[PDB]
């Protein structure tokens, strides 16, 4: 079956309008899925239902949504309103035209760009944003 | 594959033992899982193994727990200790009588009646509870 | 037909886990198919079938803390999360390639700063919360 997981691990900053980039690929399964690292797009090439979950950490409160073709899909706005806490949002979409993008966009957060953050609570690494997405139809 | 996607928009209010409800239905496929909008209830056909998840935003800090025919599913409770954060949860269960319901109640939140924020964060309109659920067997 | 792996575990106590340490996991939930075991009490859960798993984990701290996935005692790339408020859960979805059989999977303080941590069972509510648990699945 179709899976895919993309994750950030750097500091990046994004402006309203803009998309989260990930510089790193996990595993992917199938050939529907793909995503080329350093860069915010996961491509799509097959119709159906997919389930995709985002995780961003923020040293500022935010509002991020996934968009598909540019444009905000229903129910996929998640927004913090601490700071240095996560935005973790699951959210399920249709694709019926291919190939379609989907990106997770700074949707209007009241700071404005938002920096991301890979040091929160340790000295290491962290994940600084990833998707996990799937096929279910 | 039995799929669905639930959310809510609004700043319902839920008292102790009430359900969130959920204004919006995303991609559901499949014959086993449904639900009505404006209600809170995922109404569950097939049995077998489900494997769900919420998200809620609220404007302080909340106890709620997945319940199945009015029963707090066992691993289903999750809160969190901060205002305006989230109270995110992933929990798999048995249905082993059908039809059966799946709610998201507050249960029980020290607070009292939890308000829910859909405007956390951003100057854009926020999921402010959801639910992502799936047959794994 | 149904030979999808599956497994859900979690706890429920109020544990403490130091630098370096694995979080426990006093219950187990729904286990399906022949992969995936796990003994409560223990922080590991053991994959027996080669391929591509998805694991999801969530964990209740009262000071902020950095967990990391790990197989076979190594950080898995892309498994390691933190949060920098206290009292707020920190949550990591992250998926993994298993080369060899039996590999064991844990989640480790990969040094929080604050050191030692320890979980909480009662936040936002009088009754007991899930305090840390792991769902995952095979998809390759």
């Amino acid at each position: 079956t179709n899976y895919l997981y993309v994750f950030d691990t750097t500091n990046q900053s994004i402006a309203v309008g803009s998309s989260v980039t990930f510089n790193t690929n996990g595993p992917i399964t199938g050939t529907a899925l793909s995503h080329i690292t350093g860069t915010g797009n996961i491509i799509i090439n097959t119709l159906g239902t997919y389930v995709a979950e985002f995780q961003l950490q923020a040293s500022r409160e935010n509002q991020f949504s996934l968009e598909l073709n540019g444009t905000p899909i229903p129910g996929g706005r998640f927004g913090t309103g601490s700071p240095h806490s996560i935005n973790q949002g699951t959210a399920a979409f249709t694709v019926t035209v291919v190939p379609s993008t989907l990106t997770l966009i700074n949707n209007t957060s009241s700071a404005g760009t938002i920096t991301l953050s890979n040091s929160d609570g340790g000295s290491l690494t962290n994940v600084s944003a990833s998707i996990s997405i799937f096929q279910v139809g």
